[PDB]
Parts: C-alpha cells; sequence; structure tokens
C-alpha cells in the first residue's frame, strides 16, 4: 500500500472546532496544509486528496466539514498510525464513554455557545456572554461527572483520547466567557496536564500563523 | 435485568433514533417512558439515573464495564455515542449501520451528514434552548424553524453527493436514522421539507420501512391519544 492521503485545513486560530483538528494533527504527527480562513461559510474545513473517494470517484479531493467526523476519519483511514486517539475497538464500553465525552462537548456546548447563536440571542436582546457562560458551566459540569469515572492522567485512563482533544479547545472558549475552571476540577487538572505537551502548545490558539499580535504567546 | 433500558421519550428526537437503530438492527430492549413535558426526568424514581436527568438515557448491562469494574451496568446519556456503542458492541449484527471499515470515505460521510443534524440542529432547537428562547420573549418556534432551515441545506448538499435510495447509497446508515427524527423535529416547528428534494425522498423511503414505523413518534405507548396514527 503506497496510499499517503494529503491534508489541508482550512481553518481559524480562535475556532475551537479548528483547534481540535490542530491538536490531532499534531498528536498524531501527521502534516498539513494550513489555510487560514478570517471570520471576521464552513470552518472548520479538512480536505483529504490523493485517496479514493468512494463517494464521488471522478473527484480528486473529499471534504470533511464536521470536526467529529474528521477526528474520526483520521482514526480510522490511518490504522498504521503510532499514536490511536481512541481505545481500541475490543473496548467498546471505554470508546462509548469517550465519545459521550465529545457529545457533551460537541453537541452540549459548542453549539450553543458560538458566535452564529450568540448573535441570535443578541437579536432577541439577551446578553450573549451570559448565555454562554451558563450554557458552558451547565455541559462542564456533565463533563466532570463523567470525568469522576474515568479519568487517570487524562479524561478517560492515563492516555490521550479524542475525549482530550475535545476538551482543551472548549476550555480555551468557556474561559472566554468567564466561566470558572476551578469549579471542575477533574477538567481542570486534565487541561493542565495536556497543555504540559508539546503537540498541544503547536496547537495554541496564540501560536498560530494567523494569531493577531495582540493575542500572541 | 434487560441488556437495554431506554429511558425515552415519545416526541424526543434523540429518542427516536435510538427506537429507529433498535428497530433496524432487531435488539430487544425495555422501554421506560419518562414524560419530558411533565418534567418526570426530575421525579425521585429517576434519581439515582446520573448523568443529572438526561431524556433519552441508554442503560446497558450485564456487561465487563471496563470503565467502573465494580458495576456489571454503564449508562450512555447522549445518542450519538450509543449508536456507536450498538455498532461496535454487537460486531455481527446482521445490520450494520455504518458502511465497512474498509471504506473510511464513505463512513466520514455518514457520520457528517450525523454531525450536522446532532451538532448543528437538534442542541439549537430541543426543549432547553427553546424554553430560554421563550423566557427571552422571542418566539422559540420561528428560532427552531430558522436554525433546521440552514442545518437542512447543508445536509441536502451532502445528500447529493452520496444519496441513493437512502442518505448514502442503497443501504441504510446512521445518517437515514438520524434523518427521520430530525424530519419530524423540523417539520413539528414548521419547516418546509419540499424545499430540500432529496431529503425529503429519502425520508419517504425510509417511512416505508416496518421498523421506523415501529419507532414512529406517533406510535410509542405513551404517544398521547390525541397524536396517535
Amino acid at each position: 500500500s503506497m496510499t499517503t492521503p494529503n491534508f489541508e485545513l482550512y481553518g481559524y486560530f480562535r475556532s475551537s472546532c479548528s483547534g481540535r483538528l490542530r491538536i490531532a494533527f499534531h498528536l498524531k504527527s501527521i502534516p498539513y496544509t494550513r489555510h487560514p480562513v478570517n471570520l471576521l461559510n464552513t470552518v472548520p474545513l479538512l480536505v483529504v486528496s490523493n485517496i479514493n473517494n468512494t463517494v464521488s470517484p471522478s473527484s480528486a479531493s473529499f471534504s470533511i466539514g464536521q470536526s467529529l467526523a474528521a477526528l474520526e476519519y483520521l482514526e480510522e483511514a490511518l490504522p498504521t498510525n503510532a499514536r490511536p486517539l481512541l481505545p481500541p475497538i475490543s473496548n467498546p464500553v471505554a470508546r462509548a464513554h469517550v465519545r459521550t465525552i465529545c457529545n457533551i462537548i460537541a453537541c452540549d456546548v459548542q453549539p450553543v455557545t458560538n458566535l452564529k447563536i450568540q448573535k441570535k440571542v443578541k437579536a432577541l436582546d439577551g446578553d450573549p456572554t451570559v448565555w454562554s457562560r451558563d450554557l458552558a458551566t451547565q455541559g462542564f459540569g456533565a463533563v466532570e461527572k463523567l470525568l469522576e469515572l474515568s479519568a487517570g492522567r487524562f479524561c478517560v485512563g492515563d492516555e490521550i483520547t479524542l475525549a482530550d482533544v475535545c476538551l482543551v479547545p472548549a476550555v480555551w472558549a468557556a474561559e472566554r466567557v468567564g466561566m470558572d475552571l476551578a469549579r471542575f476540577p477533574i477538567t481542570k487538572r486534565v487541561f493542565e496536564e495536556m497543555l504540559k505537551e508539546e503537540a498541544v502548545q503547536k496547537a495554541h490558539w496564540q501560536k498560530q500563523e494567523d494569531t493577531p499580535e495582540d493575542l500572541r504567546a
């Protein structure tokens, strides 16, 4: 097998969904072409080429506009990669726990606290910051109860999984609306352990090419 | 103890996904209806079933729980995780709902469709967010209709690339299982399904399936008499 997928990521330094993929690519040492897209229509968007597109066979590339599907694609399309981000298939219970945590974040927090929805909330004369902070706080409470069951060094045991990959950019996004991370001690410990990772530092929202100077670290 | 217990509600779209998947795969389960309109998920009987109190809740029993080994059960409060769990925990089931592992591109396409519904539509148009919108003095029905119309436009674009008889090719996948209750939820808020011709056709093809009829929101033990059909 001589199959070598080519990856290009249309992303944004501050997008929490783009940050999942940045983290996942660095942890797995998978080279990608970064195409920054300044949001101030889908971001992120991962374009995979040099593959068999079994959906659109005459097409050179295959697009994935949803970060969770893009993450699972990385797990499935690269079976020889030295770092799986899921427990193995023979452990469906641990995989379900990992996916539960990803879904609380990807389904219960991110979609109700993004720019699009904050704007809809301001259109109803609400306070988008308060709306987002209360929803993030509630979602992190559910994350924390699941981490009480599974966390070791990381969200699920002592290895990094997709759960930690989702957790990190969601902490960045939650802190921006003033959520107090200290309310969720296992989440906080796992977050900090993840920031010790060089791959997480390379994926950092303050450390990308399109990070504005005011925001750089 | 049953292998599977679904605490569901007849008109919950996430519960609908699970009912459809169980019928499609002929997997026996025990149904406990929890009336979300009466706030029954806060009652004492459902106390010890944490999460906090989510509907649907899938309780899985008689298993080796490799996360909490002192227990022979676990519960899953996220329908997407629960759907994937059925695929992996029952690998020899007569109806797999994802294309095989040797076609990761088609599994990615299926997951993308599920994610649009499960991430971009259902969370912003569910009962919790509608109540929040109502408290702002907005119209929750209009809010949800706009958001579902927008999500369906993105689904329809993906179906243009993949759909045959069903969402992805000619076989039922998890994309179809997510689509059906999403169409039910969207129509409930006045979305015009005819604007999305591929979605409409796939939805009508799914409604030909007896399993979908057994999972139908109008055909559950807890469907009120005036909503039955």
